[PDB]
């Protein structure tokens, strides 16, 4: 009964450049809307409420999956911030010390000088969408939101270590399903984007 | 670079059941048949190598996707043996002090009498599904195996606690996708079902 469906924002000029977009607020490509449409139209209306981030990139997407109904927006939902490592590519943060963590799992693998982590934000994201689905008990929700974001709400639900972070890879409009088979959450679907041409 | 396509074959009668079939060689049902020409319709002979369990659901699942080309058994990719549970509903194993080990993650989580367990196998898909990727570094291979087999291989590429086995569940015609990023697997896609109807 109670499903959860957590979407990937659509394509961006910076997600193409591999340039860490964070909390700036990129806008989508044309092919991001296509991809958005495509995604809008795998779901048709199945869904009873949809939450989405603030940020265009993922507002635009949830209100082409919406169609008809109210996008509810949910601040705690936008991207995680990669502070200074915004703007820059993975490849030109290899002289980084906290990148140096962020991948060996050091100190939870902190976000740049964010003061937060993987580990921080799974916790913290997995406690929001928790909330979310006792407000909504029994129903379809779905929530448009970011890469980073939601990998790590993944690793929160499901209660993994911080460095399975790097071994799940997340596409633009990835449709990622849970549902609850005891109490807790079970995965089932990750980056499903049978739906793009 | 190399990519590795775990599908899960189609349904059968014991599948509607909750029926644990393990080594047992049940057939497909129509419905069963029509997911596999479904997943065939949608992989769309867009692989370079297929192979399949010997099974019967498992390789029929598999010439429909092969289409014009060979399928190419492994005796290794049969679904795991249940032993005595084989046969059964899990309701049924309420009684079992194994199916509580099974669950709670005692002795690697144990697979009935077998001696054999979800860590066990784990380590064992993992290892044969790389030396597979080894030999056809490069290509896209398609691999067509069972429940139970396949989620022991995602959480052994993965390196994952046997518990998370009751975390993962997956679907008949099922997709699971892995890439190579560094060296070690990273998940691309878990359980994508779009293609069904």
């Amino acid at each position: 009964m109670t499903k959860l469906i957590l979407i990937r924002a659509g394509e961006t000029e910076w997600n193409l450049l591999g340039k860490i977009q964070g909390c700036t607020d990129i806008e989508l490509t044309p092919n991001g809307i296509q991809q958005a449409n495509e995604v809008a139209q795998q779901i048709k209306g199945n869904f009873d409420i949809i939450y989405s981030s603030p940020l265009h990139r993922a507002l635009i997407t949830a209100q082409k999956i919406a169609g008809d109904k109210e996008v509810h927006l949910i601040e705690g939902m936008k991207e995680i911030p990669f502070g200074t490592w915004e703007g820059h590519t993975f490849e030109e943060l290899n002289g980084d010390i906290n990148y140096k963590k962020f991948l060996s799992g050091e100190d939870g693998c902190p976000f740049d000088s964010t003061g937060m982590s993987i580990a921080s934000w799974s916790k913290k994201n997995a406690q929001l969408l928790l909330d979310l689905c006792k407000q909504n008990e029994n129903k379809t929700i779905v929530c448009v939101s970011h890469g980073a974001w939601i990998k790590t709400s993944i690793l929160g639900l499901l209660e993994m270590e911080p460095t399975m972070y790097h071994k799940f890879q997340l596409g633009n409009t990835g449709i990622t399903t849970f549902i609850f088979r005891h109490g807790h959450p079970v995965l089932t679907s990750f980056n499903s984007t049978q739906h793009l041409l």
